[PDB]
């Protein structure tokens, strides 16, 4: 719901750079070993689309700030302005754990306490970089950290794309405001409102949901506070990345050699991902044979959580 040409501009642009790039290594991948340019143009489309992306970035930032601060306005307008300034400061407390400086913390201000992402069909990397990097530590190494550093050190820019460009819309309506869906108003989501918050963000099924909810409540009370939730939220958007990145034919839905690729391209030793055949089988609940995000979400976990 962010309508303006400056950016609708330039997104169609650097797709253009992109899908030529992509067309144009297309060739090399499958041009007899006969006596490289393409390999040259092929780095060369690729610094031009961080330059572009990197611009394009910048004027969504920008956005997102004009419109958090054109959203506290409206609340003032409304009731108290400073019975607000508490709730955001009582709640941004909980995150009190690694070494979120006042910078981050805006950033997950307006991620996870405004509607100024929730749903405008844009995103920033930058951002999302900026974050996963001081919060890789908490997670202990092993194989989610793995997925979670791949997405961070973006390789080529590639994962910088499709944040930006191609999913952009999809990782906007996986973020949300807590204090909207803590329908109650204490710091904590109930077993109901996680629910029925995540069955409208293509989570139907209930044996998943106990699974994020599992996931996200650390301390083990059948409720969630927003530091919990903010940790939950950083995994589906980073799940989110790699479930397109792992999409390589396009077709809409990973699939076993897909998924294998990505634990592979990821570094994930394979003594960490042994009964990997049969739980995509598990997952795999309709059978397609392929996996759809909420599967993609379901199996990550069950490996490796
Ligand atoms: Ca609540
Ligand atoms: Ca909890
Ligand atoms: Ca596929
Ligand atoms: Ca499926």
């Amino acid at each position: 719901e962010i309508f303006s040409q400056e950016l609708t501009q330039r997104e169609a642009n650097v797709k253009k750079v992109h899908e030529n790039l992509e067309e144009l290594q297309k060739k090399l991948d499958h041009t007899s070993f006969a006596h490289d340019r393409l390999e040259a143009q092929i780095a060369q489309k690729e610094q031009e689309q961080k330059a572009k992306l990197a611009e394009y970035d910048q004027k969504v930032q920008n956005e997102f700030d004009a419109r958090e601060r054109a959203e506290r306005e409206r609340e003032a307008a409304r009731g108290d302005a400073a019975a607000e300034k508490q709730r955001l400061a009582s709640l941004l407390k909980d995150l009190e754990k690694p070494m979120l400086s006042e910078e981050d913390t805006n950033i997950l201000r307006q991620l996870f306490l405004s509607s100024a992402v929730s749903g405008s069909g844009k995103f920033s990397f930058q951002d999302l970089k900026q974050v996963l990097a001081k919060y890789a530590d908490t997670i202990p190494e092993g194989p989610l950290k793995k997925l979670f550093v791949m997405v961070e050190n973006d390789t080529k820019g590639r994962m910088s794309y499709i944040t930006l460009v191609a999913v952009a819309n999809d990782l906007a309506a996986l973020v949300a405001d807590f204090r909207k869906i803590d329908t109650n108003s204490n710091g904590t989501l109930s077993r109901k409102e996680f629910r029925e918050h995540f069955v409208r963000l293509g989570f139907d099924k209930k044996s998943v949901q106990d699974a994020l909810f599992r996931y996200a409540d650390e301390d083990e009370s059948d409720d969630v506070g927003f530091s919990e939730y903010v940790h939950l939220g950083l995994c589906l958007l980073v799940l989110r990345i790699l479930y397109a990145f792992a999409d390589f034919d396009k077709s809409g839905q990973l699939s076993k050699e897909e998924v294998q690729k990505v634990l592979e391209d990821a570094h994930i030793p394979e003594s960490a991902r042994k009964k990997f055949e049969h739980q995509f089988s598990v997952v795999d609940v309709d059978d397609s044979k392929s996996l759809s995000y909420q599967e993609f979400v379901m199996l990550v976990l069950l490996m490796f959580h």
